[PDB]
C-alpha cells in the first residue's frame, strides 16, 4: 500500500464497521471515519486480533488506564481497530469492560483500510500500529516492527506525541 | 459436499484452546493447538455443527444455546463429542465458549482456519466464512449431513432436527 506519515491527510472514504452504543440484537453498521473525524482529534490504534490472551501484549488495557491523560491532551476519540467483524469487536469491548463508548471498538472489514496503506500482514490481519489524526491531518504514525512488539503504538508513546 | 454413507475426510485439522481457568471471556494465556478431528473421531460418535461466526447474536440464530439445552438428550443417544465450528481463530472461539457459559468440553469450540475444511467440502461462502451446517459422524462414517439453504436459516442443523435423526 502507501504508508502514512505526519503531514499526510487522512485518506478519504475510510469506512469501518461497528455496533453503536447500547444495548441484545445489535446490528453492525458503517462508521464513516473520514467524515466523523474531520473535525476531531483522534487516536486510532490497530492490532492483530480481538481476544488475544491476557498474558500477551497489554495494548488495550494500557489505553484504558491512560484515558484520563489522553483526554487531558484534548483527544476527542480513542479507537481500537482489528480485522475481526463488528460482533467480535463489540464483545471484546465488553470483555475489556469498556462502557459508554470511552474507546470505540472498530472493525476494518477484510483489513481493507490497513491493506490500502500497506499495514496488513500476510494472513489478512491488521498489523499493530497507531495513528494520531487531528482534524483530518496525521500528526503521529508508527508501525510496530513485529506482531507482538508493543512500543511505538503504545498509549505511553502516543502520549509523548500529543500537545 | 458430504452425504450419509460417505467417509469423514482424512487429515481434517481444526484449531482450538482447551477449556480451563478463571476469566470470561479472556483466556489467561491459552495457546491454539491443532485438533486432529479425523483421528480423534475415528472411534467416536460426534455431532459437528458449523455457523457463519462467533458472537453472532442469538436473535438471528439461537444455534449454540439450543444444543446446550439438548445436551443431556444428545448424550443419551450415545454421542461422545459435540463441537461447534466457525472461521474465527481459536482465541475468539474460546472466548465465545465462555460467553455461552460452556465449561469443560461439554461443547467444543473449534476454529476452521480460513474455513479450509468447509472450503474443501464446498460448504464455505465467498466471504471466507463457513456456512451453517451439521454433520453426524459415527466412527468415521457420516450418518447425517445437511447444509442450510441460507446464512441465518436455522433448521437442518438445529439441535432439535439433528436429534430427530439420532432418535431414528
Amino acid at each position: 500500500g502507501s504508508g502514512l506519515k505526519a503531514g499526510d491527510s487522512f485518506p478519504s472514504d475510510v469506512v469501518f464497521s461497528y455496533i453503536p452504543w447500547s444495548e441484545a440484537c445489535g446490528i453492525p453498521i458503517n462508521y464513516n471515519a473520514s467524515k466523523e473525524w474531520a473535525d476531531k482529534k483522534v487516536i486510532l490504534f490497530a492490532l492483530p486480533g480481538a481476544f488475544t490472551p491476557v498474558c500477551s501484549a497489554r495494548h488495550v488495557p494500557e489505553y484504558i488506564e491512560k484515558l484520563p491523560e489522553i483526554r487531558a491532551k484534548g483527544v476527542d476519540v480513542v479507537a481500537v481497530l482489528a480485522y475481526n467483524d463488528a460482533y467480535v469487536m463489540s464483545a471484546w469491548g465488553k470483555a475489556n469492560q469498556v462502557t459508554g463508548d470511552d474507546i470505540l471498538f472498530l472493525s476494518d472489514p477484510d483489513a481493507r483500510f490497513s491493506k490500502s496503506i500497506g499495514w496488513a500482514d500476510e494472513e489478512g490481519r491488521t498489523k499493530r500500529y497507531a495513528l494520531v489524526i487531528d482534524h483530518g491531518k496525521i500528526t503521529y504514525a508508527a508501525l510496530e516492527p513485529a506482531k507482538n512488539h508493543l512500543e511505538f503504538s503504545s498509549a505511553e508513546t502516543v502520549l509523548k506525541h500529543l500537545h
